[PDB]
């Protein structure tokens, strides 16, 4: 029951999407070896992701969330990048999309920084890169990232460098302690805090 509405460039939507895909580029401690070297995206295509089973899904466990933590949801935009792109849209988040070996445990990862999300879209660490070249830094191939909306709820802060939230928390919340440019990544327990709203087909494009 997904359908895909493309939104188009002159849409305040896109623009408001596409700026935070853009200004939310960094660079990676990695050098670029998991996701690419760039400083910015060619963006192709923004659509939005309509399903109302996955919408609903997401509201009544946004509500249940909100009413355990004095009617505040903490409901935030973040990135998600995986292989799973095209299963996650259609049949929403689950625990076949959790970062098993994640360093807050076994959860749905997101994050602030899109480039960070851009390291998963090939897989843990770029995996091999791209399907057709094998270049985890490939400038040609179309990459598709996630911009979705997501319940923290209390979330658990972790100082730093499926299983359960924490007790008395809905998520867990890594905040970077070492690279001063980093912005945080988020980690929920449950499918259903997380709804996959934009689907942002670009490329990553060559520093010049
Ligand atoms: O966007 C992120 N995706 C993933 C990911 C890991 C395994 C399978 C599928 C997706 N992990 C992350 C870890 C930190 C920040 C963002 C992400
Ligand atoms: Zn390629």
């Amino acid at each position: 029951g997904t359908i895909l509405i493309d939104l188009s460039p002159d849409d305040k939507e896109f623009q408001s999407v596409e700026e935070e895909m853009q200004s939310t580029v960094r660079e990676h401690r990695d050098g670029g070896h998991a996701g690419g070297i760039f400083n910015r995206y060619n963006i192709l295509k923004i659509q939005k992701v309509c399903n109302k089973k996955l919408w609903e899904r997401y509201t009544h466990r946004r509500k249940e969330v909100s009413e355990e933590n004095h009617n505040h949801a903490n409901e935030r935009m973040l990135f998600h990048g995986s292989p799973f792109v095209n299963a996650i849209i259609h049949k929403g988040f689950d625990e076949r999309h959790a970062y098993i070996g994640g360093m807050f445990g076994a959860g749905i990862y997101f994050a602030e920084n899109s480039s960070k999300s851009n390291q998963y879209v090939y897989g843990i660490g770029g995996g091999t890169g791209c399907p057709v070249h094998k270049d985890r830094s490939c400038y040609i191939c179309h990459r598709q990232l996630l911009f979705c909306r997501v319940t923290l709820g209390k979330s658990f802060l972790q100082f730093s460098a499926m299983a359960h939230s924490p007790p008395g928390h809905h998520s867990v919340t890594g905040r970077p302690s070492v690279n001063g440019l980093a912005l945080a990544e988020y980690v929920i327990y449950r499918g259903e805090q997380a709804y996959p709203e934009y689907l942002i087909t670009y490329q990553i494009m060559r520093p010049e």
